[PDB]
């Protein structure tokens, strides 16, 4: 896949957010990359999303480069398997990773080359 | 249009005693989620292994 | 109390939030405004709270 063909295949997405009832902040958990029928061929390609967010303390950092994860889509049993970017298990110190704050998740390829796919700046 | 995908092989209506039939979940079609809209169109197109397809069901 | 006690008996509030996890949203329930040692008696002197919001569709009314 083209470095275009990567980053419209990452147009769509769906945040698993995570709600605090007191300070109702909503904290993200994760990254669904929904599955369109032009883009399995590039969404396939792809491993390793590093990201960086901003946590809650100690705000905007670099948090990591880890696997993807391969998630039933938004959680539905029928939906196809779609790439997961589970944010619990990156290198925050256990810490909330921020809703409407900056983030900025970088997709990188088998080649060692990445793109960025996702800013919420 | 929300893609192509096979059929399933349920019981008629879910009764455990009808035999099993071609079913068509589109809740695995590719909506974004989303629901599939009652009254309003819809069109369904059999496709044979010849691939050349045919018109089974409108609710237009 | 003036009108510059009352706007500031409602300076801290708390949104009282309701979460769909679907479609992430957090709707609003209602507003609570802080008690604090110094504003109770304009939040006292004061009822009926005309409200214009932005309504999911059909929005601001």
């Amino acid at each position: 896949p083209t470095d275009q063909e990567i980053m419209d295949a990452h147009k769509i997405y769906f945040a698993d957010l995570n709600f605090n009832p007191s300070t109702g902040n909503t904290y993200i958990n994760g990254m669904y990359f929904a599955p369109t029928q032009t883009n399995k061929e590039a969404l396939d390609y792809i491993q390793k999303y590093r990201v960086e967010a901003t946590l809650q303390y100690s705000g905007f950092k670099d948090i990591g480069t880890k696997d993807k994860e391969m998630r039933n889509y938004l959680g539905d049993p029928n939906q196809p398997k779609t790439n997961y970017v589970n944010l619990r298990s990156y290198f925050t110190g256990g810490e909330n990773i921020m809703t409407y704050k900056k983030l900025r998740i970088y997709a990188i390829t088998p080649d060692d080359r990445e793109l960025l796919v996702l800013s919420v700046d």
